[PDB]
């Protein structure tokens, strides 16, 4: 197994996957690493199994159909993995915890949003369709772009949004286009 967490790239108290060489901090894995379960299989392994059981699940899909899917267990897992892929980028630190807004010339968003809030919402099964989760994720970056206006710090929102969108297209097998 690896000697650093796959998500945050630090050592510490790590739980090892039984079916691949990745390791995790307890609350770095999503969902949080399970208390028992020997052997234990990480989210990466669980996602790979879904694709292996249904190879046609990788044929292209329309985003509009994906968003209307109900959050059954396989879609719940996919959204957990997509959230985890965002946390894997170190620039996700900027969007993880609850923001506050006091900048001359800007007003805070009407509906603040952050990664840990999305994480809680997934854990608590508050999203009934994929659309719920994707809307809150995109709102994180939209709020950031609007607030920071012409400051160069707006670029961090563009950067982390790009990681979200690339992973969304991969995990949900969105049809490739020009
Ligand atoms: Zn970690
Ligand atoms: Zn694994
Ligand atoms: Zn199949």
């Amino acid at each position: 197994n690896s000697n650093i967490c796959e998500v945050c790239n630090k050592w510490g108290r790590l739980f090892c996957c039984d079916t691949c060489p990745r390791s995790f901090h307890e609350h770095c894995h999503i969902p949080s690493v399970e208390a028992n379960k020997n052997p234990w299989s990480c989210i990466f392994c669980r996602i790979k199994t879904i694709q292996e059981r249904c190879p046609e699940s990788q044929s292209g899909h329309q985003e509009s159909e994906v968003l209307m899917r109900q959050m059954l267990p396989e879609e719940q897992l996919k959204c957990e993995f997509l959230l985890l892929k965002v946390y894997c980028d170190s620039k996700s630190c900027f969007f993880a915890s609850e923001p506050y807004y006091n900048r001359e010339g800007s007003q805070g968003p009407q509906k603040p949003m952050w990664l840990n809030k999305v994480k809680t919402s997934l854990n608590e099964q508050m999203y009934t369709r994929v659309e719920g989760f994707v809307q809150d994720m995109r709102l994180i970056f939209h709020n950031h772009k609007e607030f920071y206006r012409e400051d160069k710090f707006t670029r961090l929102g563009i950067q982390v949004q790009d990681i979200f969108e690339k992973n969304f297209r991969n995990i949900f097998a969105i049809q490739e286009t020009s």
